[PDB]
RNA sequence: UCCAUGCGCAUGACG
RNA sequence: CGUCAUGCGCAUGGA
RNA sequence: UCCAUGCGCAUGACG
RNA sequence: CGUCAUGCGCAUGGA
């Protein structure tokens, strides 16, 4: 396995025993490496004969799979055993026994974490540190908080000083693995001086107890031959402000504040917590009709009013449902008046919408860049419901399919935000067609930005954040702070051992002893647990609608109320397991068919709490906020 | 009838009434335990002067023959009545008769099951577990779904749940029988933590209404003085993936993956169940070849080239076949462009083909084996093709012959997979002759690994899965199960009884909902039942076939085609009744000769739906699928 | 003893 | 939920 | 391969 | 400390 020489360099501290760090611009196959660093330290325990193991740990499964696939195993094949776990694949044998065979080991942090707790547990699955003698960590940047790798890190950080102490004190001291590092960067966060840039660098050298960090500055010279700009370019909107203005003073609201900010939609939050809180209507009913068209606006802002539009008439067509469905088996004033308020423009408001706008400008960009160009093109935004108005928009106009562009939206797997996630499978295939060619231009939220092997793309264009595009400064302070992480590297390395030495010393105790005042505040969180203290009501409609006891529980994961009395109350809804709205037509939860069993489960957002105490009402928005514990469901009644 | 001390020990729960497991090695005649128990228990029925009744259920017939031939019948000839009910041998009389007598009974599940059922229908032969005062089980751990074990006992939980809301309520219960249970092990399934074995057993014991598990952990010394390794070890390929490039191209098929795995069969599948939908050429054939093509690639990774022409030749002249019947009585592009594509390379292909291979590597660790060695042998594989190909190989090489091997192949008895099945007389026959001598290795599936009586047996080689052999990490994780499973029979046995006893019930109302729902959603399944709403085409070319009305049904079992117009458009063809073809040489089924009348029997696999209602066309593999039904024939008409 | 057909079930691998 | 392989059981019919 | 749920983490913007 | 957006990881269950 030969070894180019600027990654020799580097590479031979490693090879002295050194735990260190390891940063290579992208394209210079660290991954190769690493791949030499295993080779040589599980040649030399051979030669000491004695325990060889290394844990590669990826925050992302797909580079775990690449791994495997490509680099790892083809050169390692035929000495050494190798496995590409994850949490995804679904394997036969469990962690521990992985640990005792398959001398070399690609797996994600979190399972090694899950591993080490139940060690901690009583679960019986043991494993440590000391049974592995390496571990290689990629994109070490994002070890500067109490993320898994940095969760990791301070068992080992804790284990290392106790050593200390043991050597000083003691014969024996249990033996600690070397460390290895990789990162595309560094990196740089909340820096505005060099000072703050090499704190945060010493601060990752404490969390990976490297030595010395490491770079090529000998070099450059076949680094550059090998690795290798700027652009930038109504009624309606009034119309609705005045929609706007006129419910406020329906309302007696004072904004403080301007239409079309995230201060806006925080004060409605606010005010829609205060009057679950007094459980008024007009105010939190209304407060979700402005959060809804804050949030038109800001789209409007940015997206083509027909989006707006798509958006309200969801809401609003949702609304009517509820209403009719709460019909079957009455309209408050509040309701009638924002639905009458909205509907009697609607058809007026679309058309407006037709009349024509950053779209527009970027469309007449975008179809001057495609005249140039094989093509490939990619496009970066914020929210996901703007990909796929970008992407249906660009497929109504006929310019860009003249022109052959043909564009798909891609986004993350993430089960938020009220919209279709895309799976794992169907990036995959997104990603195969955009390299064979079957789309010429992505839009991508931030998943092509980094982990996607996307590249050779002539074109990157960033809207509302190797031609490079940004249509609307936030490029001179990326700049500035990637000059500023670069001095700061080449400071630290220039530095007397000693010094450097005890700086990490004391960011190591300082973070174990923040650990431990963590751990305190957690103790010490949770003390009630009381099996029925509250009740629970509709948070618009301030009536009441379960108790504390006639709750129950399955899987430890979803709360129901299995008793008839409550079943009488609530109503059901689908359309295209079902969905449970209230009388008054506030969503109450899901029908969960579950273990033969119809349980009508709830979630705890959309009510409000009243303690047995008289306290004041309580917001939670997660059942593991309160510490009060609720018991688990016994099938041998109602069985029936 | 004397019993062995560790026997006695772990027989002793079950002579006092309670309904338990018993799980021990092979090899200690747990058989011998359960006849002692049906004694005692049926004496202590004869002194109370009751009913004595045991129903021995054993999920294949060969275990039945061999209960009534030598363990249970020989003991019991003077005292009891005894059968060896089997589906297999005709009997004179029916099941509840021999309910009404023969107090002991070996039969077979389904058969029981089959007169349940007939008690719940109206065919009036009724039977009841409350007949029986006994049940006993052999292999428990079949008993995990719903096959036919857990059928049976679900029935029985939930008579015991009816007869415990009765004695609460009510004064009389209806009586029910004591469960015996036997296995060789437990076995643990889809386990990977001690708390998943620990609930696959709950759930097995559950299924069985256990009391308690009952092992030997006192008397292990005899035992072990009663009952007492892994060894592992090109042209033709590249030009046939050659070959498949070319023809994706002539088909601008995108694989999505790599060849030789099912993911691209798989693919396959799916693009030939599409050009079905779409009625197009070059897609649902091309479809078939390279799935042939790919079968071809997966068996020469482990089985010589050689075989994989034999498959393709006899494909080919098939085909070749086909086409030479429809001339009697064109060639399509496609159809010319393939076959020219594969003849004009055939005769080189098999120039490659002698040309020296896992086969090899085998032969040559075999024959090295077979110097140690009365000889015994045995070998493992997955397909039934591979043991014919490695029989027949074998007999060609003279050295196996020079050293006295003789090998014979050996498979299961089921109609599928396109290769001559083995019946069980045949299988008989095959064993008696490995324990006499006359073949000294084995080639078998699966069929040897458990049933069979194979035993003094020094090599056991698994190719592609008391010497062992594996040739090609699954032996690591078969231990680690075992342990795991071990471990958690050591805990169950050691729990306080009322939770034991709350844990099993809740899993017991679990299972019956669930069969609950299972039994809702089948009814809720068929809801049209229409006599003719359909017409069939022939899935290569689109053209009509049948109406959904001149179809008729014999037997409720074949559906055939009566009408004069339909067999002016299908050929026959028949080598060494006959089989019927296309004129586009498509196979459409058989010609079956019956009740004088010669009626031609079609398949609904090869061919695709259109409904009336113009609904995307379908494919079904079975025609229980489709809810609508056809009439029955009437031999009154056509009869002439 | 052999042959043909239909139905159901479980295991393993893969997606 | 789908594909492949393997094994098993039951129910019809014929020689 | 798809769907539902829960939990945790990080980044950016804002207050 | 709170709000929004985005992305990621893990653990359950079902088809
Ligand atoms: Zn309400
Ligand atoms: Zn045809």
């Amino acid at each position: 396995l030969q070894l180019r020489p600027y990654q020799m360099e580097v590479a031979q501290p490693a090879l002295d025993g050194k735990n260190i760090i390891i940063c290579l611009p992208t394209g210079s196959g660290k991954t190769r490496v690493a791949v030499y660093i295993t080779k040589d330290h599980l040649d030399k325990k051979k030669q000491a004969s004695e325990s060889g193991k290394v844990i590669v740990l990826v925050n992302k499964v797909m580079l775990a799979e690449q791994l495997f696939r490509k680099e790892f195993n083809p050169y390692l094949k035929k000495w050494y055993r190798i496995i590409g776990l994850s949490g995804d694949t679904q394997l036969k044998i469990s962690f521990p026994e992985v640990v005792k065979s398959y001398d070399v080991i690609i797996s994600t942090a979190q399972i090694l974490e899950n591993s080490l707790l139940n060690l901690e547990s009583g679960d019986d699955d043991g494993v440590q540190l000391s049974d592995f003698s390496l571990i290689i960590i990629d994109e070490c940047h994002h070890t500067n908080k109490e993320a898994v790798y940095n969760n990791i890190m301070r068992r080992y950080l804790k284990q290392k000083l106790r050593n200390n102490d043991l050597k000083k004190q003691n014969k024996p001291a249990i033996p600690l693995p070397q460390i290895l590092g990789l990162t595309a960067s560094p990196g740089v966060g909340a820096a505005k001086k060099q000072s703050e840039a090499e704190k945060h660098i010493l601060n990752i050298c404490a969390n990976l107890d490297a030595f010395t960090i490491k770079t090529v500055k000998e070099n450059l010279g076949q680094l550059k031959h090998q690795i290798k700009k700027f652009v930038i370019a109504n009624p309606f909107k009034e119309k609705l402000l005045e929609i706007m203005a006129s419910i406020q003073t329906y309302c007696q609201k004072s904004p403080m504040s301007d239409f079309g900010t995230q201060h806006y939609e925080q004060w409605a939050i606010q005010m829609e917590k205060k009057a679950a809180k007094d459980g008024n209507r007009k105010d939190r009913v209304c407060a979700e009709h402005l959060r809804k068209y804050n949030e038109a606006l800001q789209i409007n802002d940015t997206i083509r009013m027909i989006d707006a539009y798509s958006h309200l008439e969801t809401f609003y067509t949702d609304e009517k449902e509820k209403k009719f469905a709460v019909l079957n088996d009455k309209l408050d004033e509040t309701d009638e008046f924002l639905m009458n308020l909205f509907f009697d423009n609607k058809k007026m408001l679309k058309k407006l919408a037709e009349n024509p706008e950053k779209l527009i400008k970027l469309r007449n960009t975008i179809l001057e860049q495609f005249t140039r160009s094989s093509s490939r093109g990619i496009i970066f935004t914020k929210t996901r419901q703007s990909t796929y108005a970008l992407s249906q928009w660009i497929m109504e106009n006929a310019k860009f399919a003249e022109v052959g562009v043909k564009a798909h939206h891609l986004i993350g797997a993430g089960h938020s935000s009220e919209v279709k996630p895309m799976t794992q499978t169907e990036q995959k295939e997104v990603i195969s067609k955009f390299r064979t060619g079957e789309i010429n231009l992505l839009i991508a939220t931030t998943v092509a930005e980094e982990g996607l092997d996307i590249k050779e793309c002539n074109i990157v264009i960033r809207y509302g954040l190797s031609t490079y595009v940004l249509v609307t400064e936030r490029e001179i302070v990326n700049d500035f702070r990637e000059k500023m992480m670069y001095k700061a590297i080449n400071r630290v390395q220039n530095m007397k051992p000693e010094e450097y030495a005890h700086k990490i010393l004391e960011l190591q105790v300082q973070s174990i002893l923040e650990k431990k005042m963590k751990v305190k505040r957690s103790i010490a969180k949770q003390y009630n647990d009381n099996p029925s203290l509250i009740t629970l009501l509709c948070k618009n409609c301030s009536m009441l609608v379960c108790s504390g006891e006639n709750i129950h529980v399955v899987e430890k994961m979803h709360h129901v109320n299995m008793t008839p009395e409550f079943k009488g109350l609530y109503i059901v809804r689908e359309n295209k397991n079902g969905e449970i709205i209230c009388k008054c037509g506030q969503a109450w939860g899901t029908m969960m068919v579950h273990k033969g069993l119809d349980l009508p489960c709830l979630k705890i957002r959309n009510f409000v709490v009243n303690f047995k105490n008289n306290s004041p009402k309580k917001q939670y928005k997660k059942w593991v906020e309160l510490p009060i514990r609720f018991p688990d469901l016994d099938y041998s009644e109602y069985c029936l």
